[PDB]
């Protein structure tokens, strides 16, 4: 009745207060810096190898790219906000890391909504589905040992001193791989790498996605 | 004359009033939550199987995806708003559910305008036409029993505790299927599913679209 | 000199005034409603059949879709506005009808600018050029009687009670059809249809575009 | 040092002032009208014939389309604005003519930035690079006399009474034509046309681009 | 604890302040002018020749185009801004040069985020990854000496008097070229050119990218 109508409205107002307080908070966050670095955790759920174009050495993957990070400026005490512990918000409403594939051949295509999940400890979780075309020579995919390809993912403009990458595991998550794909996965790994260049002190970080695959 | 000019102006003003009141209403709705959950009803009107690419196992569907939900914050009393019972508004003017195909291979393409219909009880109806490419192996489509493919539709970020899905029927609406398509439909179902993994104290809900099809006779 | 520099400035000011008056007018129009219905006139000038894909039963047309309607809220007296009788404005600056093809297979592509022409009686004319891919089986296009295809056009969310459609004629305008197209037109008609749905007491209107074509002889 | 830092700042402020004065000027220009007509000058620099699709009779051109017009409302005295004689501005910051190809088969693709150059006499120069697909039958391109194609360019909604077109020359500029294209140009002309129709007692103006081409030898 | 949570807050406030000061600074920069010219440094890191279409003479490159320039208006003293020496910002938040390929056949595709890095001396670094389709005849790529193609890059609307170009080296950076590409690079150069045009006493600059490639063996 009216009590339960006012009780829905109360819970709505609490979320509106939280979001309004979180967005309008002063220094509205200017990205990671040296004095204020950040760790982004990457994982891949690999869904399909759609296409292996051997006349251009381009390979087409569909995956979920799972991103995680934690900002002090997204922290709150659930006790002050009607026991709310997490909310969904548009990814355009918040800073997100600029994680890019280093060797793509077409602009990445986003397959899912751009929505992130924020939790009271200030951790954000963003898991967009993408189709990516990248440089990969599929020679020997028609054979038993198959073909092997790699693509690096990392920040585009931030060094290791601003954004650090990590994985929870070396194993690309294959539990959602399309059972009836044209190509089967022999192995898929995601490995953290630290590079260097004697032009410069900065560590440069990436996650190296390596797939071994062959025809069904 | 002037009276029926003033009479059209009157009805316009009423709608303007309703829309302005509805949009400016305080807590301007922040999405479904646990304390304020929502049920979305899904239905499919399947129009065409356009393409079955057997060299990539991608299949191309054109369907109307019909979405329904009800918000208290979209309720009004027609008596207070010149007997207006429903209005059309741009889908960008209102919250809409984030219902996505789980196994698409290309971004979905929208074929129709993005316009929703709102009714005085607070129910919204949104029926976009889409072309979807999804993972589907068409082997045996050239045979009599045909090929079978499935795609799940569900919220992208909301659990069953926030958004619940339901169908009005298991039967995908085939009354608009292109009579002269390259492929004919042997059956098409839409089934509600609840999944429970040992991770999450929340259930997840989805609608499983399953089509059996073959090359035209 | 200065007087015909001022005269051009004057004429500019008058248009500025008209547009500013017209845009700022209170109830800034909320779409057609039952109490305030509208009639949209449709016409097709068919330019080219570009492609007939027989492996997917998709056909590609290029046409001019001519749209017409009249709003009281766009009326003015030219005498009050320096004898201005009509103006061009961006189509995004005004309400336009949501006329869609019901059986497209790809989002329509707009080939022309989105600009409408408004006349003092309140009538708007909007004529976008489009390339449309729609469901059509081209079997027999390689023969003498050719192939026949149809596509319905109509509002996406408005019933006949809100938007009525009408044509000026049954003949699709073929005077601009590409002389050297791969396909020649045997006939092209545009026919008004009144459809009803079992859920819904109100009439729906569409215009049914029917083309008979064959490969160039 | 500080003086030529203050110098650069001064020159920046002058441009700022000019642009701010030019944009904020009252009647902020409402397009050409009968009492305030305009002449647009068209020229084509033809770069490449990329593709001649003989199975759809579509031909793909890459050209620079050079546009010129003059507005009183863009005039200034360089003496009042620190001797500034011209500035670059985004094409979206100013009115531009709605010059379209009448027989395209795909939306035109813009290859260059959308930036115009404005000069103190009020003349604007806008030269976008484009790829255009248009209706053209390439039969005989494989022969010595080659194939001939034409496309008309003109305003979409403005008559000759509002926008007049003109060319500086009949010769399409071929000095930038890709030396190693698959197709060589035998001739390319751009011709002004006045079309009188029966419906409408007003000049319609267009520029007719006519290309004769054949496969490279 | 609280102190190193306040420290992080302090560091954030400092960058907030810097950006806010730099953005709000009066004459908010109007582009390079004759009195206030600019030098853009161009470099190419060539990643892959993906495709050589010999039926249309189009070639597809993927590269990193590295851009550099320096504005007085982006200068700051790190001492006033908590020793901050550089910041990342969206490329849409700042002026960027309009560097275009002069002979592309499709709009360039951007593969990377549009983010620039600004340093206290006022220098900006912007390095977008791109796929470009440009006019190039691949005859002899199937031979030992291979094929040679060229494309000019430069400002679209700015002369040498406003934007000058320069390279750090004549060698296109090949250290990131895809080891297993369909085509291998025999040489790749980037050369500054001063172009003189018939209309125009101001010189125009470009960087000429010249690639010699062949099929891998």
């Amino acid at each position: 009745d009216y009590k339960d109508d006012d009780d829905k409205l109360h819970s709505q107002a609490n979320l509106m207060r939280l979001k309004s307080d979180l967005f309008n908070r002063s220094p509205m966050y200017p990205g990671p810096t040296k004095d204020d670095p950040l760790t982004v955790t990457l994982g891949f759920t690999l869904q399909d190898i759609v296409k292996a174009d051997s006349s251009t050495n381009e390979v087409d993957l569909v995956y979920y790219e799972q991103q995680r990070w934690k900002l002090n400026s997204l922290m709150w005490d659930p006790n002050e906000y009607g026991n709310i512990t997490d909310f969904r918000t548009s990814a355009a409403d918040i800073w997100t890391p600029d994680i890019t594939a280093y060797s793509s051949t077409r602009p990445v295509q986003v397959l899912s909504p751009q929505i992130a999940v924020v939790t009271h400890d200030g951790s954000v979780m963003f898991i967009p589905a993408q189709r990516l075309s990248f440089m990969c020579d599929p020679t020997g995919v028609d054979s038993e040992e198959g073909a092997t390809c790699a693509v690096k993912f990392g920040s585009w403009v931030y060094s290791g001193f601003e954004i650090d990458l990590k994985t929870d595991t070396d194993q690309v998550d294959l539990s959602s791989y399309y059972a009836s794909s044209k190509y089967e996965i022999l192995s898929a790994t995601q490995t953290r790498q630290v590079q260097h260049y004697s032009c410069c002190p900065e560590p440069y970080i990436d996650v190296n996605l390596v797939v071994k695959f062959r025809e069904r």
